[PDB]
């Protein structure tokens, strides 16, 4: 069957007025103030918290997908006057949506690789990967692309694969054996706005 | 039953990223994308867009609760090889949450009253009332309070009912016959940030 039993609450919220999850709601609620709306569960009452009138839930601090990325709770409906129950004691989710707050992190370093001198231009050198804690099914938050400076003629890099080639191919050893190239990696897929990371790569030049 | 088919969205949202409204969802769905998840009625394909693989929907355009309060669509989820489906077509509301955006206006002014030359100080004159479009079953965002401007010295008004009274007992019809007092209604119960609307109420004092 669908899936309706959710409430969608951004992460990381800004404003100083608590943050409206929602409304649970009986639909023999008549609109006269006999129910009282409870709920339970992961952040009741601490986390979230619920107008026993009229069930609308608002979160009072600010959540945290790379955390936790939902909360399960149950809802209860008692009549005012007796505080027995009225509907039946339902799970209902609450998930937390994510927003581009992780910048790409080269956290395998140091970088370092080798190439064979005089190599023609485009050699396979090395390869970088860098990570990206957003949610990667939903929106470019983690859709990297990397890409080197643009003071930088001597090596290139695949924008999506990151992989490292070279871009001169009179890389004489004796002139100049070492290389120190800064790569950058761009979420959003590279749009402004969007999020960087960096590392430096050391490529040293063989016979 | 628990009232759960519906979503909540925000009005009079201005940032660019399309607003996300939520996710339809069958429990049927494997996640493999054998699943094409379609939205009709009112705002279908045009303010809501739907995405067929995953389920989002999007708010492509700025919404306005004084305008529209809810959108009553329906969601199908349909098979990408054979397009027969495999869940009831289901209604599902979006209802639009207020923002106090709406200043408070004097609709039925500016009217005219009386009062007796001499009254006791704190003779009720008349009643004015302000009117707010926004939602008052929900915030402080059409709770109004009713003031007079610095340096009215001749009459008061009740913070809450908004009823004018005369401020001082030595009210000479032939000292002055005819008062202009302006009178201030403002949301959010008076807090600083809510909105405000005036009106100039003409009393004339009678024998
Ligand atoms: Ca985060
Ligand atoms: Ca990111
Ligand atoms: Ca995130
Ligand atoms: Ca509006
Ligand atoms: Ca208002
Ligand atoms: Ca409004």
């Amino acid at each position: 069957g669908w899936v309706w039993n959710q409430f969608f609450v951004v992460e990381e919220y800004t404003g100083t007025e608590p943050l409206y999850v929602g409304k649970i709601h009986s639909d023999s609620d008549e609109g006269d103030g006999t129910i009282k709306y409870t709920i339970s569960g992961e952040g009741a009452g601490t986390i979230f918290l619920i107008d026993e009138l009229t069930g609308d839930i608002h979160a009072t601090e600010r959540l945290d997908r790379e955390q936790k990325t939902f909360y399960t709770l149950r809802a209860q409906a008692r009549d005012r006057a007796t505080n027995r129950l009225l509907e039946p004691e339902s799970e209902f989710i609450i998930k937390v949506q994510d927003i581009n707050d992780s910048e790409p992190r080269f956290l395998h370093g140091p970088y370092i690789g080798s190439v064979a001198e005089l190599s023609p231009t485009g050699t396979s050198v090395m390869q970088v990967m860098a990570s990206d804690a957003d949610d990667p099914t939903y929106g470019s938050s983690a859709r990297l692309v990397y890409s080197v400076l643009d003071g930088e003629h001597h090596f290139t890099v695949d924008p999506k694969t990151g992989v490292i080639r070279t871009a001169v191919p009179d890389l004489d050893r004796e002139s100049q054996e070492r290389y120190e190239v800064v790569i950058q990696a761009t979420d959003m897929a590279g749009q402004l706005g969007g999020l960087s990371g960096s590392t430096t790569v050391t490529i040293v030049v063989t016979d």
